[PDB]
């Protein structure tokens, strides 16, 4: 509900994000796509991140 | 839900800053922007999207 | 089902509790209120604790 | 559910003490008081309410 | 869906398994039984392992 | 689901090896055998059953 427009705003302007995982690890890249359960984060290769493993998605700059 | 919603709404309405402690121990701080069943948007320079499943406690900086 | 009467017993007698989180952290206070997903723990300020982050709720004394 | 319920019931019925290991590695020990879909009540001086989501394993001190 | 036949294959041949938990801990034994939420792992005593706490179930040898 | 399924299927179909990073930080590596709503079967000597709830990220060794 809030997830969709939040992630869409980031994707359409190709705003880089930091995705902090529940274990502290920080991933970085651009939101390429997503569904109910995963976010596809783009960089060199596209990695599929499970939302359940994410603590916070942080834009690098205001959107 | 029936306690979570009025609790968050009261903090947001009076712009009371909060500390959001995550399951990994990291403390986030900011203003409550909005929330749904799954996430809380926490703002200050940017609005970051915090998954509720990753939060342990939400602590106001002062009583409601 | 068991949660409600367990938490209500603690609340009505204002019995102090320790809430141990899944990361080891111990919170302390009195059960002020709760719903399906959170417990409001009272002390100096009221903090909202997600049940999913709790490992065990331990009364300080028999109820 | 169909295995969890008879397993816990057998331990409780014969008052077999258990060790409940939590996801964080802490070991709780006691007697099974009762349980529902979400929690197990573990007793000895007090009854503590243990969320199942936080438990990794329940280990009897002896075979059923 | 995949869980059932995977676990049944291990059980019927009594193939020993290692069950790695989400905290890193490695349990070992034989799959005795399971339901929707737990796996009963047999060894000296039978211990009930919650699936939500498991990261991976690894056969000791090909099945 | 609608992104997860085509993503995993593409990797499996071309036999592209993956690294599966778990929430605890352990890295598993192998070939995707199959998956359902709850688990991914990861193969090489044995097929191991990996619970999705325990995975943080699935990373291909090369673009799809």
């Amino acid at each position: 509900s809030l997830q969709d427009p939040f992630l869409n705003a980031l994707r359409r302007e190709r705003v880089p994000v930091s995705i902090y995982l529940v274990n502290g690890i920080k991933l970085q890249g651009q939101i390429e796509s997503w569904d109910q359960f995963v976010i596809l984060l783009k960089n060199t290769v596209s990695q599929m991140v499970y939302k359940h493993a994410i603590s916070t998605v942080v834009p690098s700059r205001p959107v």
